[PDB]
């Protein structure tokens, strides 16, 4: 395990092919989930990028968080999807937590520490625990067939997911970069591969 | 009686279906009233919606807190209605103050702790005591033909009614959160049943 | 003599009916003075409206402050106009102050505790003492003649007068609230009548 | 010498007539100055206006600072001119303050605190100390032809001069209002003369 | 050597001929640098200037870092150029950092201690240490060639020139004026020749 703190993964070109992957120790479905994580790109007004694909063999998009050029944040769970629309963006590093819950198909979307609107999506479903977890890239069968004009640009870090839904309290202390423990993705312990032009560097956001 | 305090209904899906009804152990007619409340939802560009709907067995909108698409907060006693038009909307959560007084018909408005215009409504009227109040729908009898054009979607919290016209002072107070005791309706005493999709969860507005 | 510290007057109604009367000591005819209130409404994009009137049997508009639609607002002297225009308005509660010298002509007008440019209106005309002063409508004769299109719709108060000019290091103790002593019309020794409808009720700014 | 200090001239009505003149101690010609004013006016939308004209007996605009109508400042030494445009406009009081160096000259503009770019104008020139300086009025002989279209409406103050170019580290305290001590023109200590409509009051700025 | 601390160049008049020579004490080809300046002009909205050119006997635009007319930014490397697009641009003082790695060809662009987006260029490339460092022009051949329409107009200083790449903390400490040991050129130790109408002056920002 790779204490990550204060690095980030920088993708300085636009690729098809480069790519990391983070492998959780999973081994029960997630009923539900939080993962958050801090990104960094000027493609929000050139075009769509996945900000975090996780995939199982039944389905390319089990967790998928997209941006969608014009619309803003797509958010989608067993392929189902919801928009979280933004008028207007502005370029700067943004913090985003996102958390489902089975049970009652809650989605909380939280940009920069201010929530959006909870809206349902997908009651009932259970996630997949055999996963494929990818940055950079948005992958359309398990662990492959990226799309270049998918891929992201720009940095990516801080990526953290927890199998149960955090208090929006918690989830302050997330933004504040205050002490947490998580229990599918740990950042300060992470396990990951690299391939292609990926790089760690230190991060850009405070 | 329940203590919500720090929780709040939420509404996640549009439908006539689902809603919350309120229960006061008010027994004598109001006079005056306050109404407070917090409330979250994207709805605001899209359509109108009801926020807090008071109907008697004699006038379904005895009391309605109504957003009016692209005109602003509708507020109507015994089903005449004046508006507070909002220019321009902001989607964050949102606080509301109101309350009316039957000895000189002003109505005062206050969206985040900032008064509206006094107004003048319904003088000399009454409003009945055995009321049916219902939160995330409007209706149009006495306890239901919900529309489901006019459902809130999103959350709802913080409700509380006074029989008495709050001063300026109170209300301040009330929107920042401190010490105070409603007498027709409280939020850390409240007596509600819920029916269909809709769930108790820890609020979004701090 | 009434304190009205803390209180306002409201009219809640558009009417020509209603309106307050306010009486002062005077027997020296002013060769200055300074007039400050507090006011709030939202007419100010729908029509204009008179803020204070003070009329003497041989003139009508012997003081009169008047909000002119898509104008900005209009003080007046002796029956002769000058125009402090305000490029674009806000729904806000606003103090006011204005001053006036005989022996130079100078008008000072203050919004806010912003200054406005000094102007000359009236060098050596004198003010009637022998005067009626009317808030919420506009005096067309001695005491009357009032026209509906021109009354204010909102509250007032705060309504000082001093038959000197305040320097600018009074004029922000006036804005901020803190001592003094008004010799012409004092808020904290009214004297006043009521007509019509007219409620005094807690005011709605600081 | 009359200390005016918290005093400013008032200039109420446009006019050709009404101006002051400032008189100068100096009796060796100016190889650089600084001079720093506050003044206040809504001409500067309506048109242009002379801030401070100083001429000498070959030369009508020896120096001239001026607005020009949707254009910003206008500097000139000897004649010759250069431009500070300001895109936008707001009508508060402003601090100016410009220096310029025989030496180099280079010319320095300031508004409120704030440099402007440093531009070149007039290197090698020497500027008279046999001078007219005025206030309120633009001069296009010595001490003369004012035209009223060029006169300034409202208030000037704190009009200081030095001999030298003031660094940017005093240049602050000038705007701070700290301790200071000029030595071609003082407002501590001025010697001045007016005509017609001119006022002396307490000052608008804090 | 010479330190230029709290002074800055000033280059107040467009022109092909007036420029600085900055040497450099390197010996050793740059896998890596890191630059940092302050400049401040209005040429901005008018016309495209070079900031800071570096070039070898080979290669006229070695480092180059370039405004170019409603683009932005450009900062090119052995001649190969990318872009930090500003959308809208504003008149004040403006510190940038930039720095290149050979090693993976990232590329840092800091504006006032915000960070650009991190992007990919000349990766594996090697920066030529005879090199000729000018200040107020272009360069395209080994110290001339000058074009006046490329030139710098207002002013520069702060120059400091890493040969490693400055981590985000210690931008920060570049940008708040902190200590720090430039290693390839030192503004607390320069060596430079001043060429044409090129001043040493105070420097306008803080
Ligand atoms: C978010 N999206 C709908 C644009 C893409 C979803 O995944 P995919 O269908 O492109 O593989
Ligand atoms: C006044 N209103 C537009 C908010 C609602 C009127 O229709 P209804 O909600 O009573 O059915
Ligand atoms: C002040 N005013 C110019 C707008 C109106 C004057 O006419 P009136 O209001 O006295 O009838
Ligand atoms: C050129 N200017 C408009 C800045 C000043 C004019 O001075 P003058 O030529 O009117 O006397
Ligand atoms: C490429 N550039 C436009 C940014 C700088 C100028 O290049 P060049 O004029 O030396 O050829
Ligand atoms: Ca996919
Ligand atoms: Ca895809
Ligand atoms: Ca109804
Ligand atoms: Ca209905
Ligand atoms: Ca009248
Ligand atoms: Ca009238
Ligand atoms: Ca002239
Ligand atoms: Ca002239
Ligand atoms: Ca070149
Ligand atoms: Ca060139």
């Amino acid at each position: 395990q790779t204490d990550m703190s204060r690095k980030a993964f920088v993708f300085p070109k636009e690729s098809d092919t480069s790519y990391v992957s983070l492998k959780a120790p999973l081994t029960k479905p997630l009923k539900a989930f939080t993962v958050c994580l801090h990104f960094y790109t000027e493609l929000s007004s050139t075009r769509g990028y996945s900000i975090f694909s996780y995939a199982t063999k039944r389905q390319d998009n089990e967790i998928l968080i997209f941006w969608s050029k014009d619309i803003g944040y797509s958010f989608t769970v067993g392929g189902s999807e919801i928009l979280f629309e933004v008028p207007e963006v502005t370029v700067a590093p943004v913090h985003i937590c996102t958390s489902w819950e089975s049970a009652s198909g809650i989605v909380e979307f939280w940009v920069d520490g201010k929530p959006r609107v909870r809206k349902s999506l997908k009651k009932g479903y259970t996630v997949g625990a055999e996963a494929s977890i990818i940055l950079g890239q948005e992958q359309d069968s398990f662990g492959g067939n990226f799309e270049g004009s998918q891929s992201l640009v720009g940095d990516i870090g801080n990526v953290n997911m927890w199998d149960f839904v955090l208090s929006p309290d918690e989830i302050n202390t997330i933004y504040l970069g205050g002490p947490f423990s998580p229990n599918v993705l740990n950042w300060r312990a992470l396990k990951y591969e690299v391939q292609g032009e990926v790089f760690t560097k230190p991060q850009l956001w405070p």
